[PDB]
C-alpha cells in the first residue's frame, strides 16, 4: 500500500494485498450475482426475428424497452451490494446510479458478444444485431457497442475484471450534482489499485494490458454520453407510452 511507486520503479508487478483480495471478493460477487450466468445465455439466447428492426423502428424500440426494466435494475442491485455504495447519500446514490447505469449496460453487452452469428445478446436472452439494435433506437451508439464487443474480445475479462470496471464507472466522482466528491474519488481509486492488482496478477499476455483497458473505460463514458442524446431523439420519435416509467426516471432529470 505504501511501497506502490517505488515496487514498479523496480519493476516488480504487485498483486492483490489481503485487503484487496476481499474487496475484489465483494464487487466480483456483485457482479456475478446480479448479472446471467457466465457462458449460458450462448445457449439460451434467443435471436430476434430477421424481419424486426431492418426513424426509429417502432417493433424493434418496443422489443427493447420490454426488457429494459430488468436491464436497469439489474445495476441498482449490483451498485447495492457494495459497502462503499451504502456509505453515500442518497442524492448521491442516485446522480451516481443515473450516471452510470447505460456505460455498465453496455459493457455487460459488449462482453456477450458473439464473432460467429456477430450479435449480442441483451440481457443474455435476446440476440440482435448491428443493425437491429442500430434501427430500435439507439443510432451510432449501437455501432461504438459493437466495436467495443469486438475489441474486447482479445482481452479476455473475466467475472472480476468486468465487476472492477463496472465499480471503477459506478464510483465517478466528476458526475454533475454530486456531494461527497473526495470519497467517492476515495473508493474508485481504491477501486483502481485494487484492479491493476488483479490484472499482474492475471498476467494478460497482451502488450500494456493496462492503459488499453482504461481506455475502455473513457470508450464506454462516450457510449454513455452519446446514449443521452439518442434519448432525447427517441423522446421525439417515439410514442411516449413506449417508455417504461424506470427508463424515464433514469436517463432524464
Ligand atoms: O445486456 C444487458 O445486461 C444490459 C443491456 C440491456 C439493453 I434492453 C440494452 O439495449 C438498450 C440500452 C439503452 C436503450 O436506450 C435502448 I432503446 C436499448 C443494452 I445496449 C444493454
Ligand atoms: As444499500
Ligand atoms: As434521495
Ligand atoms: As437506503
Ligand atoms: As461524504
Ligand atoms: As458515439
Ligand atoms: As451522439
Amino acid at each position: 500500500a505504501a511501497m506502490e511507486e517505488l515496487q514498479k520503479s523496480i519493476g516488480h508487478k504487485p498483486e492483490p494485498t489481503d485487503e484487496e483480495w476481499e474487496l475484489i471478493k465483494t464487487v466480483t460477487e456483485a457482479h456475478v450475482a446480479t448479472n446471467t450466468q457466465g457462458s449460458h445465455w450462448k445457449q439460451k439466447r434467443k435471436f430476434l426475428p430477421e424481419d424486426i428492426g431492418q426513424k426509429v423502428d417502432l417493433e424493434a424500440f418496443s422489443h427493447f424497452t420490454k426488457i429494459i426494466t430488468p436491464a436497469i435494475t439489474r445495476v441498482v442491485d449490483f451498485a447495492k451490494k457494495l459497502p462503499m455504495f451504502c456509505e453515500l447519500p442518497c442524492e448521491d446514490q442516485i446522480i451516481l446510479l443515473k450516471g452510470c447505469c447505460m456505460e455498465i449496460m453496455s459493457l455487460r453487452a459488449a462482453v456477450r458478444y458473439d464473432p460467429e452469428s456477430e450479435t449480442l445478446t441483451l440481457n443474455g436472452e435476446m440476440a440482435v444485431t448491428r443493425g437491429q439494435l442500430k434501427n430500435g433506437g439507439l443510432g451510432v451508439v449501437s455501432d461504438a457497442i459493437f466495436d467495443l464487443g469486438m475489441s474486447l474480445s482479445s482481452f479476455n475479462l473475466d467475472d472480476t475484471e468486468v465487476a472492477l470496471l463496472q465499480a471503477v464507472l459506478l464510483m465517478s466522482s466528476d458526475r454533475p450534482g454530486l456531494a461527497c466528491v473526495e470519497r467517492i474519488e476515495k473508493y474508485q481509486d481504491s477501486f483502481l489499485l485494487a484492479f491493476e492488482h488483479y490484472i499482474n496478477y492475471r498476467k494478460h499476455h497482451v502488450t500494456h494490458f493496462w492503459p488499453k483497458l482504461l481506455m475502455k473505460v473513457t470508450d464506454l463514458r462516450m457510449i454513455g454520453a452519446c446514449h443521452a442524446s439518442r434519448f432525447l431523439h427517441m423522446k421525439v420519435e417515439c410514442p411516449t407510452e413506449l417508455f417504461p416509467p424506470l427508463f424515464l426516471e433514469v436517463f432524464e432529470d
